[PDB]
């Protein structure tokens, strides 16, 4: 069973390699760990990134519609409340 793991943009920002992708896609922390053993074209593009900001290049790719909201599925524990009260609007757009 289970509890949300809040977790700081700061915190995330240290892990990237090691079976630990997780990324904020739209200001919320996604695991792509688990998909890093299942997502459709590739996981090392996954990882690439990770603890960064795997946004503006997502969606320039056009990842949008079903997997904008498979995104929700890998929710394991979002950002911390605090640094999500002030998710600055990013931007756009596709
Ligand atoms: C958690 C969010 C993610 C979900 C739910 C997801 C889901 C998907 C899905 C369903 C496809 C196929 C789309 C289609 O067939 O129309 C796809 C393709 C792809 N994804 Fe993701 N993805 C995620 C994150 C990422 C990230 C972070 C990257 C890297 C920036 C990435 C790079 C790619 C690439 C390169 C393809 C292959 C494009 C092709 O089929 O030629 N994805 N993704």
């Amino acid at each position: 069973d289970k509890d949300v793991k809040y977790y700081t943009l700061e915190e995330i920002q240290k892990h990237k390699d090691s079976k630990s992708t997780w990324v904020i896609l739209h200001h919320k922390v996604y695991d792509l760990t688990k998909f890093l053993e299942e997502h459709p074209g590739g996981e090392e593009v996954l990882r690439e990134q990770a603890g960064g900001d795997a946004t503006e290049n997502f969606e320039d790719v056009g990842h949008s519609t079903d997997a904008r909201e498979l995104s929700k599925t890998y929710i394991i524990g979002e950002l911390h409340p605090d640094d999500r009260s002030k998710i600055a609007k990013p931007s756009e757009t596709l």
